[PDB]
């Protein structure tokens, strides 16, 4: 039940990789597999959402990150996003 939204409000998750090149606003607790490479920062309005991405491609280095209300993520260009889970 997850779909790519252009953020029609100010309280959702938004991942902008490629150095703020392509942003993806997700909504609804829906949970689907996504692919986001080069993660610079992620948004997390007043909603708890889990982000599933693989740190390294060659290795199955799976990493989980939970964004709290109004939480954001600023790693430094992530390989690619695996899936996205919303609570």
């Amino acid at each position: 039940m997850i779909n790519r939204t252009d953020c029609n409000e100010n309280s959702y998750l938004e991942i902008h990789n490629n150095e703020g090149r392509d942003t993806l606003c997700f909504a609804n607790a829906g949970t689907m597999p996504v692919a986001i490479y080069g993660v610079n920062w992620v948004e997390s309005g007043n909603n708890v959402v889990t982000l599933q991405f693989q740190r390294n491609l060659s290795d199955p280095r799976l990493e989980t990150i939970t964004l709290q209300k109004w939480g954001s993520w600023n790693p430094g260009h992530i390989h690619e996003i695996l899936s996205i889970r919303i609570y």
